[PDB]
């Protein structure tokens, strides 16, 4: 027996194929998927005919084709993307306050709250699979980019997640090298350091929330006993992503873009999505809340930016 079926690497380039009924995808293709469920074990059916099938990079072709598409050369990609997809495309993408969320499972909250902030900040990815499936999500359909998150990530469906460590995966993927920043240290005794930092780094910060504070200055202990002071002298970057461990903060309507609330601790921890609109909105997964003032422990604020020039002298 034979019908006919279609295999790909990234769902662009099909490839017509012949398959002996009598044997298994596995058999035939080595690791097969449709759409995240695994038939290497599955001979093919008649519903089969004229269906389209991810395999692994076995010819050189596939995997020519693979790294264009994910920009990657890790053969376990497509497994553990295929693996994330069999659980994402069942999870409920509504529309909460015209953003495109996720109803909470499989411990995905800190998934959800990166995935709201992503569709409030100018980025683009280098990746086409990262680009189109990112486009879809903000669209509504969202399951094949939360998947791409998890195998960019290293993660798997259920894992817990920091949504700082998940931005930081996911802008190594975007095209953020025009992003510049440049620091001043100055320490009562060691001096005035300065650094400059490239892409990735240069919209980032772990320690303060407030970004007005990180252009005053910050105190930090010096590697040589004493304090040290800390701020920004130049920023060139659409946005920043403040971080700071979970304290309770105070939200100011209007002085920021959107922000990570996380409660809880140890395995009992929790994100929160909180945007700046017209007034305060609270997005937890499915659910949506509205608030004139918010105080709450805030880890993450995101703002925006285009270029910043500071006042302090050198
Ligand atoms: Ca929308
Ligand atoms: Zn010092």
């Amino acid at each position: 027996r034979t019908i006919k079926v279609f295999t790909t690497v990234d769902n662009i380039n099909l490839h017509t194929q012949v398959v002996d009924m009598s044997m298994t995808y596995g058999q035939q293709f080595g690791p097969t998927y449709l759409d995240g469920a695994d038939v290497t074990k599955i001979k093919p059916h008649n519903s089969h005919e004229g269906k389209t099938f991810y395999v692994l990079p076995n010819d050189d072709t596939l995997r020519v084709e693979a790294f264009e598409y994910y920009h990657t050369t890790d053969p376990s990609f497509l497994g553990r993307y295929m693996s994330a997809l069999n659980h994402t495309k069942k999870w409920k993408y509504p529309q909460v306050n015209g953003l495109t969320s996720i109803k909470w499972a499989d411990n995905n909250s800190y998934l959800a709250t990166a995935l709201l902030t992503l569709q409030q900040i100018e980025l683009k990815f280098n990746p086409p699979a990262l680009q189109d499936a990112y486009y879809r999500a903000r669209a509504g359909e969202a399951a094949n980019f939360c998947a791409l998150i998890l195998a960019y990530c290293n993660k798997t469906v259920g894992e817990l997640g920091d949504v700082r460590e998940t931005m930081s995966y996911l802008f190594q993927h975007a095209n953020l090298d025009s992003c510049k920043r440049v620091l001043n240290v100055v320490c009562k005794t060691c001096g005035q350091q300065q650094t400059t930092l490239k892409g990735v780094e240069a919209v980032m910060y772990m320690g303060t929330l407030s970004y007005e504070q990180f252009k005053k200055g910050v105190q930090i202990p010096c590697t040589c006993g004493k304090q040290a002071t800390k701020y920004l002298v130049q920023q060139e970057s659409p946005f920043v992503m403040m971080s700071a461990p979970p304290a309770q903060y105070e939200l100011k309507h209007g002085t920021f873009t959107c922000a990570s609330e996380y409660t809880g601790n140890y395995q009992c921890g929790h994100y929160k999505h909180i945007t700046s609109k017209e007034t305060l909105y609270c997005i937890d997964g499915a659910l949506l809340t509205k608030s004139s003032e918010y105080k709450g422990p805030i880890t993450d604020v995101f703002y925006k930016e285009n270029s910043y020039t500071t006042t302090i002298k050198p």
